[PDB]
Order: structure tokens, then sequence, then C-alpha cells
DNA sequence: ATGGGACTTTTTGA
DNA sequence: TTCAAAAAGTCCCA
């Protein structure tokens, strides 16, 4: 969880470059999860070069008793750095490395506390606070400790949302008027659901001033966790643009310059400028090409998936290896082919088409008792009964323990419908021929039944599977690590649909790919130039 | 050994 | 009663 040195330094000079040291000698530098002091020795470097290099006019101007270059060292420990962790082994070693800047005299007295920073009462507000939160997402995270969360960081925190909300709730909150905060923490509250709270409380309490995204770059190596780094102030502004830097390749390594302004001044990232007053609940993150082509889409069309399907979440059987055989297993011989359901996983859906199921799903819910069926229970499901009856459900009685945890409705599963994988690189809506059933990382909806003579299956499909649909959805998708998005129902159902003279050639394009994607001999490359004609009738349709 | 690619469970709050 | 969100993902190889 070391943060790389060129990110340390950036954020550190990101909050002192600009500091007055000769008007306020005294600012407050703080890091609420300091660990060993990765930010907080890089601190004391920036601030005794900072004292040194103004050490005579200092003296001039104040106590010139008090401002000499052999008092910087005792100056900056006493009143300058402050750190806070939970960890004492951690803030023990800071406490060492910070008494070995100078190398007893006088005790000097060092301003790191041992203690949990979300529950410290903070004495005092900080001109300048940086670091690195600790990120704990919803199962991680003690249940005792989430009731105290729940209680005090409501603002914040609820439902599934991250401990590292909280972080930015207490920096925001002990931060001096007119401090600036700079910290590195997970992107993802920048579009997830969760973060809806958060992002309205960073935008009503600071003014921020710029977003690093590195998208699905690995800056933690041997970590799966995608990187931001924000930077924000309390300062009496009135303009209040926010400076945007998306990286533009995500391969990218983060060492290939000196200094990380270098990276972000490059042909590596992307600039553009974001208006935080014209923010809405959600924050639309892209370039002026990007925001034309989203509004446009937006204004043109007059439905969304919500307004027309109904979506649901696949089964969570809370124990795959219990129910899920392969078809080809021969346990499936015990068990009744009523209780039998196709399955499959999120690779097995393609562009406009399933694959052939491989898997078998035994639906255990329609198991009456434990006496008629012993065979299944004792020889197939039985084998994993201790983790099954462990489920919060099983628990609690409500789940016998043979019983599917999630079993949802069968007959929402046995229709015609259209399923998407729950994380990919690109669209991939597919119709449903083969009632097949899933597990939640596939996704599914269907029509209603009202909209049925105005949108087709094979409609749907045609534009969703649309370059400009990939585009369009990908402008305010959650990205999740390298070349994956989140397809999950609350972004998904909200692209919007359209209708309109090249309806009923794109629906006709969508059933000649479905046609040829069905056949034995598939010539994929016709595809590909039935998809381009396509792209060009939805271009031609929504003006861009 | 590492970094990079394929692929994705069930715990959980509401 | 029963929904759907959640990557300090998880696992493997060359
Ligand atoms: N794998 C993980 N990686 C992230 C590392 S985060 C970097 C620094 O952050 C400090 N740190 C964390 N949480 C703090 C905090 N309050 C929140 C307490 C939440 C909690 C509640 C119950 C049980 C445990 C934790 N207050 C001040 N410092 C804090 C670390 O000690 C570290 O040196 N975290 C999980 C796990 C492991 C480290 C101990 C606890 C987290
Ligand atoms: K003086
Ligand atoms: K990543
Ligand atoms: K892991």
């Amino acid at each position: 969880y070391y943060t790389p040195k060129i990110i340390v330094d950036y954020i550190v000079k990101k909050t002192l470059k600009n500091h007055d040291i000769i008007k306020n000698p005294y600012p407050r530098i703080l890091d609420i999860s300091c660990g060993c002091g990765n930010f907080l020795l890089e601190v004391y470097d920036i601030l005794y070069d900072l004292f040194e290099e103004n050490i005579y006019e200092l003296k001039k101007k104040y106590d010139e008793n008090y401002w000499t270059v052999d008092n910087i060292h005792r100056h900056i420990l006493n009143y300058c750095i402050y750190g806070a962790d939970i960890d004492e082994k951690a803030i023990s070693i800071l406490k060492d490395s910070l008494t070995n800047k100078k190398v007893d005299e006088s005790d000097i007295k060092i301003n790191l506390f041992c203690c949990d920073s979300l529950k410290k009462k903070w004495r005092y507000k900080f001109d300048y606070i940086v670091g690195n939160p600790p990120y704990i997402g919803h199962k991680k995270l003690e249940k005792k400790y989430k009731k105290f969360l729940l209680e005090k960081y409501s603002e914040v925190y609820k439902d599934k949302a991250d401990l590292y909300f909280c972080f930015y709730k207490k920096i925001i909150d002990i931060l001096k008027q007119g401090g600036i905060g700079s910290v590195i923490t997970p992107r993802y509250f920048l579009e997830s659901l969760s973060g809806k709270d958060l992002r309205e409380y960073i935008k009503s309490n600071v003014n921020v001033q710029e977003i690093v995204d590195f998208l699905g770059a690995n800056i933690f190596k041997n970590i799966g966790v995608s990187s931001c780094i924000l930077t924000f102030d309390k300062k009496k502004t009135k303009e209040t643009y926010i400076d945007v830097f998306k990286i533009k390749n995500e391969d990218i390594c983060i060492n290939k310059f000196e200094t990380l302004e270098e990276l972000l001044k490059s042909s590596k990232f992307e600039h553009f400028n974001i208006n935080q007053r014209l923010l809405s609940d959600e924050w639309i993150l892209v370039n002026k090409d990007d925001e034309t082509f989203y509004n446009k889409i937006q204004e043109k069309c007059k439905y969304s998936l919500e307004d027309i399907a109904i979506s649901f979440q696949g089964i969570i059987t809370g124990c795959d290896k219990a129910f899920i055989l392969s078809k080809d297993d021969v346990k499936l011989n015990l068990v009744d082919d009523k209780f039998l359901k196709c399955w499959i996983k999120s690779k097995n859906i393609n562009k406009y088409i399933v694959d052939k199921s491989e898997y078998r799903l035994i639906y255990s819910n329609d198991i009456d008792n434990e006496n008629t069926n012993k065979r299944i229970l004792d020889e197939i499901i039985g084998l994993y009964k201790t983790k099954l009856e462990n489920r919060r459900e099983c628990k609690s009685g409500i789940r016998k323990w043979y019983e599917l945890q999630w079993g949802r409705e069968k007959l929402f599963f046995e229709r015609k419908k259209i399923m998407y994988p729950y994380k990919s690189n690109e669209n991939r809506f597919a119709i449903d021929y083969d009632n097949n059933f899933s597990s939640a990382d596939v996704y599914s909806f269907f029509i209603k039944e009202e909209y049925l003579d105005k949108f087709s299956y094979e409609y749907l499909v045609g534009i969703l599977n649309s370059s400009v649909y990939d585009k369009y959805f990908k402008i305010t998708a959650k990205k999740m690590s390298k070349n994956i998005y989140d397809y999950y129902p609350n972004k998904v159902m909200k692209i919007r649909i359209f209708r309109d003279n090249n309806y009923e050639e794109i629906e006709n394009l969508s059933k000649q790919i479905i046609s040829i994607l069905l056949n034995k001999s598939i010539d994929k490359g016709k595809v590909e130039k039935l998809q381009i004609k396509m792209d060009n009738l939805i271009m031609d349709s929504l003006g861009i």
C-alpha cells in the first residue's frame, strides 16, 4: 500500500508550492492515515527548504532570535507536521524517522497521534491535508464498526458505501478556511451509485481544483484498484472551474518522467475543464466533443430502457459449487429434468446471441421435502451442507439448507429476454432464446408489454451494440479495471433510446446479423460490414 | 519471480 | 419478503 514516490511528491507539491511562508510561518500539515510517513517525511523536506530559503526575511520580520537555520528542525516538528494512524508500530517508526532528520538536546514534541481518525475529537483545523486513506468495502468492513459509520457519517456513508468516503468527509470537515487538501483514493466514487451522497458533499463544501483520473492503470503494483487524485480547497473563489486530467492510455508506466507534472502535460493524458456549478448529482467529466455528443443523444431520445423494460439480477445460489454441474456430469442422472435449468456465465454473452450453455443449475427450491429426493440431497448438494448452512438466510431460518439463497422467479428467466455481462470491455447485449438462467455476473431485461409495438428485441440489440452506444454508455459508466466497465442496471437502465424513420432498417440489419451469427458456417466478416452500415444509420438518426 | 491478461461469488444493506 | 451493489478484485501463466 506504499504510495509511489512520484505521486507522493506531486500531492505534497500541489498543496505547498504556492504557500506564503513569510505571511504564515506556522502552517499545519496533516496526514490522517500517515502510516510510516510516506507523505509526512516529504512534507518535512519541502518545509525545511521553504524555511531555509527565507530564513533571513523571517528573522527580520519576526523574532530575530527565534528564526535561525539551527532552529528550523525543532520549529517544523513542534508546529507544522501532524500525523495520525491506528497502527502504533507505524507511528513509532515515523516518530523515529522525523527525529533522525537533524541528528538529546531537549525533548522535541512531535504531533503524532495513535488513534482512529474517524473517532478522534479534533481540537483545531488544518491549513493543508495530504495522504492515502484506507479503502474498505461493504463485505470486508467490520459489522460493529459499520453501525458507527451509519450513525455518525450518514451524510456520506450508507448502504454499499466505502470507508474512504468517511475520510473525505473528515478531511473536508477539519480543513481550515482557505486550506488545501489533496488525496489519492479509488476512482469509483466519481461514478458509482454509492458515491452520490459523497459527491454532493464534496461539491457543496469545497472547491474541487483538480481531478487526476488514472482510469484502469495499475498505480499500486499487485493491487486491484483504480485510482484518482483529488485536489480541493476552501478558498474564497468565484470562478470554481475544475482541472480534469484523464489518462489516454492505461498501459503507461508511471515512472517515464522524473515528475508526475511532466506526465500530465504530455500526450499520455488529456486535459479539459469542468464547471463545478454545472455538476448534477452525476459528474459528467468529459471533453467538449464528448459532452456535445452525450447531450445530443440525451435530448434526441424520448425513452430510457427503464421506461420500457423490466430489469432483474440473476440467480444468487449462495454456493455455486453445490448447485451448478457440467451438463456432461454423471450426477445429473440423479436429477429429474424438471429441476434442471440452463446456466451461462458472462463469457457466454456475445453481441446479439448467447453461446450454447455448458452448465446446469439444480433449481433446488422446487424440491418439496428432504425424503422424496433424498439421493440429490445426499450425493450432490449435501457435499457442501456446512457452507450452505452458513448463508445468512439459512442461519435465520428463511431458507432451508438445500435451497437457493436468492432463487428469484423462474418465470422472469423462462421467456425471451436480453442478457448482458455484468463487467465487460464493450457493449455486449444478446437476445436469449433458450430460457437461460445465470448468476449475478449476467443481467437480464425483458420489454414491458405496452412498449412491445414500439420496440422489438431485434431493434434494441441493434442500437445497444452499435459503436455509437458503446461510446455513449462509456461516457458515464463506472470504470472498474483495465478494459472493464460495470454494466449494471443502475446505469444500463438509464440508457436512452430513440425511435424514428431508421427504425425499420436498423431492425432489419439486426436480424441479418443474428441470422449469420446463428448459422453453421459463419462468415463473420459480413457481420462487420452490416454493423458499419447500422452505425451510420444510428449516427444519421442522432445527428452526430 | 512479476506484471499482465481472462474472467467473475456471495455477502450484504435496504 | 426479496431486491441489487460491491473491485486496496481473484487466479493463472509465461
Ligand atoms: N488492507 C488495508 N489497506 C489500507 C491501508 S490504509 C494506510 C494506513 O491507514 C491506517 N488506518 C486505517 N484505518 C485508520 C483509521 N480509522 C479507520 C479504522 C477502520 C477499522 C475498523 C475496525 C477494524 C480495522 C479498521 N484511523 C487512522 N489510521 C487508519 C493504517 O494503519 C495504515 O497504516 N486496510 C485494512 C486494515 C489494515 C490496516 C489496519 C486497519 C485497516
Ligand atoms: K526582527
Ligand atoms: K487497475
Ligand atoms: K485478491
